[PDB]
């Protein structure tokens, strides 16, 4: 939004007036729309300049006191008065930013004038005041294309000058030949420098990703006496072949450092512990270790290393729990008293947030000693990225200053701008949409409570915020046991597993969803029966599968269909017809329909063939015990078309 | 929208990202929104740092190469989560600027839970540390209030420090006494000052104004033979008393300069003229004069100045029409060839804009010689303001590079920012609204094109929404303008269309001839005036029409009276619409922030017979509860009624064509709550 010879107002996308960049993935068509206007009645034109600016990361929030701080592209008019649409697709990861240029254009105003005046029936008599400019028109259009290919200016400018037939004098200048040269090197007149707006372009996984959630402690199993055994790192390097098949490319883990021993929480949501209890993983800090130190019962820091490589050459990506939540036997509760919400006595208050309380933890303080805390925390993350961490699962980020978030995001991404984020928060949209703005790559949504087709109409809200926020559709996580699942039965698994895959290009699953687990601790609760974040929950996938009651063969099918269709990496394409929804593809063209024709690209009457991936049923268009769903390859739309409903306005 | 410990996002109003400032009049309440949030759970609050710096005008557009170039107040939260609502009201003319400040407050977030927890029934046992922060809570703010008045601090901090009963120990810090200690002088902890976006304040006349439009030639009158005779400056100064009463304070006039003699247009829009036809005033430039010259058949310019005085001490304000062109007999058409789009022969092609052809005028060229042009045109206007011309109506600015405008307007308002302009544009909103942004004070709206009960709203829906930028000037009629509606509706639809412009538009207008009811076109279906004064001279006997008791002047003075009587009819954004169960009716209400004044107008779409109806109010915007009865009096007619929310209302257009009544007023706390953007 600037002022000038050409006025360029309302140029999408720009986030919070530019205090942040828009967020994209590489190889994704990104549209930028723009109303622009002028005076009189003469033709107006524009440009979409896109250049790459490396990997250096801009600091988007002002840090606290001690702590530290070209391709010209085209824009085709739409069907909305004075708004324009161009489209760029970034190939490299790193800093990219779009700037819109505005220039009035004459080649086309007289080239139209020629059209109108002779189909209205006029000769050479009336108009030659109008074309003697045309040779003088093409006289500097000449200055704007090379000397060797000047000879081919002179002819038509002469094929305008010398006396000939109305049709003969113009025909030279109308040809594609003459048309070819000014679609490539045009005469740009009266240019207004637009404002240079930004878009940071991440990896794809950052948008098309298959997430999982598993406990490695839980990989312990059963002993000769039939008790649940603790799982260690080695125990877990065996567990992935299973997961790696299903389709996931990134595997998140609950925190993997020592759990404290005091205020520790017992089995079934207890504060009373029993002899040999594991407790809450998210309550970090026993004596023998902290946030960078491993839990003695999963191994050591080196045996950890053997573990992630196992993901390296399987095709999977560890996504660690980065929790800022200490147990009172922490190596900092004594070490650093500073970073706490001290009570005047000398004690630090148990972390509480209503109405769910946690004795077994204490909540950190940056307003106490911001300078001290902040750095340690990166010296912990820096620890991990080296270990081969390219995703960090961030817990309670609305409890932790966004400033802080934005300052770090910088520091890591300034070093390696390849490690990607997920904000797993469910909160006020004014707060909720606020984080990723600051730079959180990905996001958690309130997908859970939203059940109605008129709620899922979620979809309308989500697609519109594709420019910034990126949500992850975890169909399940440890903390809330959604009642639908508990009542819709083994069928309700499929369907909630179907929005999340089809609606969410990046989505998530917690171990056990496959096993149809639906029992809570008590009636009406959405807490899991005998929670794994209070217990070890070894489970037999072989059985359910072998006994032919697993979701495994189907969620690979689901993941198979996802990688099969490039439309399902993308957010903005989503359409909602009459739950039944469609998504189209920009590059390949690929449309799919998951069970409004303009979005289909085909005319209102036509008959067409739709092919099944869930089933395998090809049909000509215009039982939950078998297939509860029905996802189809829709007829494609060609390059030129794909980009036209891609139009932001 | 910036970043920090407190995040202040989506701070309304902001113009093209601030590439233009927001727009205001004096003594007007402006609401300001800003979502702000943070992390975790404890209460946060906010502040609106507001400045006046004077009248220096920011150039909002990058000009061409050669051409030259406090009081801390609060944000009261609303009812949309993390959005807050304050409102500041400017007393001076010139540029003002807004900054949103956000700071966490530990005090009020702390005192809440004592309540929730003492209402959970617990004693001093449980709470006795939680209040041990409380004494060292306000001991900061003790540091944040004066030494003479800590005396009123140390007390309650001690009345909690010494051990006693929780309620008596707590009751102290709760009292209103201290509350004001916290309501005026707070502890802003960890505060972030937002982006200072700006707001320019014109004189009030700039939005609450009554416009009227007359031709000077036509008041010339007749000779012993009774044919239309020419008029001078003095002759018209006689017509103003007439005008002076009706209710206007702003009088725009037709070009008063030498119209050309070549290619010029004759009566009834002819391109064929006769010896001595007056023709187009917008056709400037004969031998005897150009943009600076009065036309000789009106006299000369000294004869122009005592006139503006004649108006200025009747309470009215003269505003010439600023059209930008030349008829081929202009003394520049020969002087300077430059500023025209010469065709290669030595000619310049005639200015038209579709579907209208204009032979007798040609288009200046800013893209030939900008440096050469720019200064004259401004050296043209710099001339007239001296005379006491404080308003200029400017013609079709969608025809002239936007560059010039921001520059034009700049330097003038750098000198004197009391002088106001008006945009006569009917272009696409993307352009029409584009104009007022860079700095054109007011706007023409295609309100005319809007006739339906569903247009009469969606027009409103839009205008009221952008009270921050454009100001429509709702002229009931223009020289070029005369609708099928009024031509068919008879004498009644004059009224009804005259109130669509008058009540909805804080600044609205009227063309002369509207009082005497002329509704007739050149030919059937055409929307131009009959025997146009713009090609012919039209003296008129208003005296006749009123004297015999069918002129509208007495109604548009009644209408102009209530306007000056009720402040609900100055604002753009407060406008609201309650529903009616009659297709041919329509009904809307408007309230006041500063005073509280509410006024409501019910009109019909029938310009003929008695067509009755009933009423559906949204009572909250009315400020009244869904259930209650209120005593309502009619001002044009004079009828009191007690109504509820559902109530019966019949009409008859052969008597009184609409229903406009002052509704019961709204209290400070609420009115500000109803301009509240959310």
């Amino acid at each position: 939004s600037v002022a000038g010879r050409i006025v360029i107002d309302d140029v999408q996308p720009v986030v919070s007036n530019g205090r942040y960049p828009a967020k994209a993935v590489v190889g994704e068509v990104v549209p930028v729309a723009a109303t622009v206007w002028r005076e009189g009645h003469d033709a107006v034109a524009a440009t979409l300049v896109v250049r790459y600016h490396g990997t250096t990361y801009p600091d988007l929030a002002d840090p606290p006191p001690g702590v530290p701080g070209p391709q010209r592209l085209p824009m085709s008019p739409g069907h909305t008065p004075d708004v324009f649409h161009g489209h760029f697709t970034p190939d490299r990861v790193g800093l990219w930013t779009y700037r819109v240029d505005g220039w009035g254009d004459p080649i086309a105003s007289w080239r139209h004038n020629v059209t109108a005046k002779l189909d209205a029936g006029q000769g050479e008599s009336e108009l030659n005041n109008d074309l003697l400019v045309g040779a003088r028109l093409l006289e500097r259009a000449a200055t704007g294309v090379p000397r060797e290919l000047r000879e081919a200016l002179l002819e038509a400018a002469a094929a305008l000058r010398a006396p000939g037939d109305p049709f003969t004098r113009a025909g030279a200048a109308l040809s594609a030949e003459v048309s070819d040269l000014l679609a490539e090197y045009p005469l740009r007149e009266f240019v207004t420098r637009g404002e240079q707006y930004g878009v940071w372009v991440d990896r794809p996984e950052a948008r098309f990703s298959s997430w999982y959630e598993m406990f490695p402690r839980s990989t312990g199993g059963w002993d000769a006496e039939g008790r649940p055994v603790h799982g260690t790192f080695a125990t877990a390097a065996e567990a992935l072949p299973r997961i790696a098949r299903m389709g996931f490319d990134v595997v998140y883990l609950p925190p993997i450092h020592p759990i404290g021993k005091v205020h520790r929480k017992g089995r079934n949501n207890s504060v009373t512990a029993a002899p040999g209890d594991v407790g809450s993983p998210w309550a970090i800090g026993s004596d023998e270790g902290g946030h960078d130190a491993v839990h003695p019962q999963l191994g050591t820091i080196e045996d950890f290393d053997e573990f992630v490589a196992s993901a390296r050459d399987l095709g999977l990506e560890v996504a660690l729990d980065l929790a800022l939540q200490c147990a009172p036997d922490h190596p900092w509760a004594r070490e650093h008293p500073e970073w706490f919400t001290v009570l005047p006595d000398g004690s630090i208050a148990y972390a509480e947030n209503p109405p769910k309380k946690y004795q077994d933890i204490y909540p950190l303080n940056f307003d106490n000693d911001p300078a001290g805390i902040y750095q340690e925390v990166l010296r912990v993350v820096r620890f991990w990225i080296s270990h081969g961490v390219n995703i960090f699962r961030v817990d309670n980020p609305h409890t932790k200053p966004p400033n802080f978030w934005a300052w770090l995001i910088g520091q890591i991404k300034n070093e390696n701008p390849d490690v990607l984020f997920l904000s797993e928060a469910f909160t006020r949209p004014a707060r909720l949409y606020g984080l990723a703005k600051l730079g959180f790559t990905q996001s958690y949504t309130y997908f859970t409570w939203r059940t109605s087709k008129w709620e899922l109409t979620f979809g309308q809200e989500i697609a519109a915020k594709a420019d910034i926020a990126r949500p992850n559709l975890f169909v399940n996580t440890p903390d809330i046991l959604h009642e639908s699942l508990q009542h819709g039965g083994p069928g309700m698994f499929a369907i909630r597993a179907v929005l999340a895959a089809t609606m969410g290009p990046a989505w998530g699953v917690y171990s056990g969803y496959e096993l149809f687990e639906n029992q809570p601790v008590r009636p009406g609760s959405e807490e899991y029966l005998n929670s794994e974040k209070y217990e070890l929950r070894p489970r037999d996938f072989e059985s359910a599968l072998a006994r032919g009651e697993s979701l495994e063969p189907f969620l690979t099918r689901l993941n198979e269909i996802r990688r099969l269709h490039p439309a399902l990496r993308e957010l903005r394409t989503i359409r909602f017809h009459h739950l039944a929804y469609s998504k189209f593809d920009p590059g390949t063209g690929d449309t799919v329909l998951v069970v409004d024709m303009p979005e289909l690209g085909m005319e209102p009457y036509d008959r067409f063939w739709v092919r099944d991936e869930i089933t395998g049923e090809e049909y000509q268009w215009g039982d939950p015990a078998k297939a509860v769903a029905h996802v189809l390859n829709m007829p494609l739309i060609p390059a030129d078309k794909r980009l036209q409903l891609l139009r932001r306005e």
